[PDB]
Order: structure tokens, then sequence, then C-alpha cells
């Protein structure tokens, strides 16, 4: 149900789990 946006510079990942 969330997301989490990881970033460096402009590169990110959202990873979304419950």
């Amino acid at each position: 149900g969330i997301c989490r946006c990881i970033c460096g510079r402009r590169i990110c990942r959202c990873i979304c789990g419950r």
C-alpha cells in the first residue's frame, strides 16, 4: 500500500510493498 521512492541523483526506485 505504500511506496518508497529511493533516489540518488536522478535515478530513483519506488518500491511498493504493501
